[PDB]
């Protein structure tokens, strides 16, 4: 009853320091969130307009997405950087949403290329990691720290949630009607396994369709950024291209910037992180301790090089960069003992497996 | 309660009746189905191996369905020999289903290259035209004529029936993993509007794979043979090579051919008619009488060449043959009065708006 005006309320008050913090940024006097991530060297790229994004996040509490795909038993420490940013996004008030893949990996991406009992688990064990990486992400960021507000959004999402219902009809007239088949022809993976005659099956073929619909999905309930690693790139275009030429084609609908509306506030977005690498290819070590105890963990995050101590740091961590900048010349009178290492090793398997068991991980080595 | 036994009774019998039915065929004392239809010149051509089809209709009361994209205010001679083809299976016993395409209609069928409200009205007007068309069919029928029994089955379907709720995931996981994308990349107009610069949505490059899951759905409630013009060829292997996909990968399925049965009897198979030109290109004579008169009608009907008048009278009448033998030899006394072309005009006429408005148009004329 009155309980919508209670929460409109809060929802002004909200509007309102984000109105306030926004002159701040656009005066100058604080940095915007688009250029910390930056800094922190989370960003691999942006897709659409950088600028225009990094005026988006600080003109408006927008909100951000990752997927996953559960064709693995667990989590890896590959999937963690759109998760970092993600948990920097909540930390800041953004709205977070974690998205697991449950219908898309039973066709599976074709980017850049399996049975139901063994994928029902993936999805439970995963489902498990993220909702308990989520808390975690409060803990751990209310101890660096950000304090915690009403306006702070978290949302864990399985795409499957509309795939068991969603009509092929909605899908082919909304935004069927509007993708062109050339364009999708000139894919990459499209190409080489048209050329390769391997070929696709139609699933294969319509997979970004059904990430764009999730983007869109998201999209109509205040989420505008979409994240995800370096190879997801064409995956995470072909999803705002899509919004667009949904709007571009309904330009009475809810979601279109009519004027005089800035059309930059309206769009969507894309940010893709860089990639992990074992010095050679991608990546594996996994975050379920059955797979990869704390000791194993901390054990991985002990031996990075030297040499890439400070990005793995800035990337992986929640520590201030001024902190970081000290403990880098401190480490720096004597590297042998792993100074940097230590501290990286320990802050991440604190953000994963919770502060005792960092902590025994750490005095055991 | 014993509703059920009585209802199952019935259908033993209708059984025998057809095991009967086929002794009587396939020891030559009677006339096949198909090979009927073929005397008539209904057939253009058969999607299948043509004699599987002849053993399937003559061992099994199997179904028949076409299917008309309401894109036309109202129906036109020109989609009649499909349906003269479910009027002839309807009369002999055998399933008739005469398919609108709600859905399909809106993204229009892309072989060989509009607003809602009048689609819409267009879907109402058809609708009514196939309804009392198949009333029609049976009053015709039991004048020349064949006796109405209970195994008569008659239907008349509108997809976006299935398609109003149809979820994207089923049909990908189900048919879209079968599907390969090259052969339909192979496709004449996918060549064509792709060579030309023109190009395609996604939507209209999904057509086919609708039109599949219309012929799947049907599939599953005992409908095995689609009817259509020539022109719809490819479309009508697109769904069997569909259907037969979807079996050869779930072999445990409710409808797989499982050893020692036949495969020739659970096969999809599809028929292709003749296509109706005026002396030049195809099919424009409506059948609503607000846009086509009955004289008018009658009178397209009369001035039918001498030359064709034969192929017209076996494909557009339910007159037996021999009565058109007769009927050719006494036209070939005098054949300045248009004696066949008169017995033909009367008799569609009827077939179309009763019998008497064909009598007063043929007072008439
Ligand atoms: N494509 C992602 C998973 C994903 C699933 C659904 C999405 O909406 C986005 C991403 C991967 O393979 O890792
Ligand atoms: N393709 C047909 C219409 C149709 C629609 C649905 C079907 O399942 C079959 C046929 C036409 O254009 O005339």
């Amino acid at each position: 009853r009155h309980i919508t005006q209670q929460h409109l309320r809060r929802t002004a008050e909200a509007e309102e320091q984000w109105k306030l913090q926004a002159k701040e940024i656009e005066a100058g006097r604080k940095q915007s969130f688009l250029s910390f991530l930056e800094e922190r060297g989370l960003v691999n790229s942006v897709v659409g307009q950088r600028d225009a994004l990094d005026k988006l996040i600080t003109r408006k509490r927008v909100g951000f997405y990752a997927g996953v795909d559960p064709t693995a038993p667990s989590l890896h420490i590959g999937h963690m950087l759109p998760f970092m940013i993600l948990g920097w996004a909540y930390v800041h008030g953004l709205k977070a949403v974690f998205l697991i893949g449950g219908s898309t990996a039973k066709i599976g991406d074709p980017t850049g290329r399996m049975d139901g009992a063994t994928r029902r688990a993936n999805i439970a064990n995963i489902h498990l990691q993220l909702k308990r990486l989520g808390f975690s992400f409060e803990k751990y960021g209310r101890k660096h720290g950000f304090e915690w507000e009403w306006a702070w959004r978290r949302a864990l999402e399985n795409n499957n949630t509309w795939w068991n219902k969603q009509s092929l009809k909605e899908v082919m007239e909304v935004l069927g009607t509007s993708l062109r088949l050339g364009p999708m022809l000139g894919r990459d993976y499209v190409k080489s396994r048209l050329a390769s005659g391997e070929g696709m099956s139609i699933a294969e073929f319509c997979y970004p369709i059904m990430q764009g619909w999730d983007f869109w999905y998201l999209f109509q309930r205040k989420v505008q950024v979409q994240v995800g690693g370096s190879d997801q790139y064409g995956n995470i275009l072909f999803g705002m291209d899509a919004i667009k030429g949904i709007l571009k084609a309904n330009p009475e609908s809810e979601w279109a910037p009519k004027k005089d509306e800035d059309p930059d506030l309206a769009n969507p977005y894309g940010i893709t992180t860089p990639l992990l690498t074992t010095a050679s290819g991608e990546k594996a070590v996994w975050l379920d301790k059955d797979m990869t105890s704390c000791y194993d963990l901390y054990q991985y995050f002990v031996r990075v090089a030297d040499s890439d101590v400070e990005r793995y740091l800035k990337m992986f961590t929640f520590v201030p960069t001024p902190a970081i900048k000290e403990l880098m010349e401190e480490h720096a009178k004597d590297p042998s003992k792993r100074v940097a290492q230590h501290k990286l090793a320990r802050e991440f398997v604190e953000l994963i497996h919770g502060s005792l068991s960092a902590e025994q991980a750490a005095k055991d080595h």
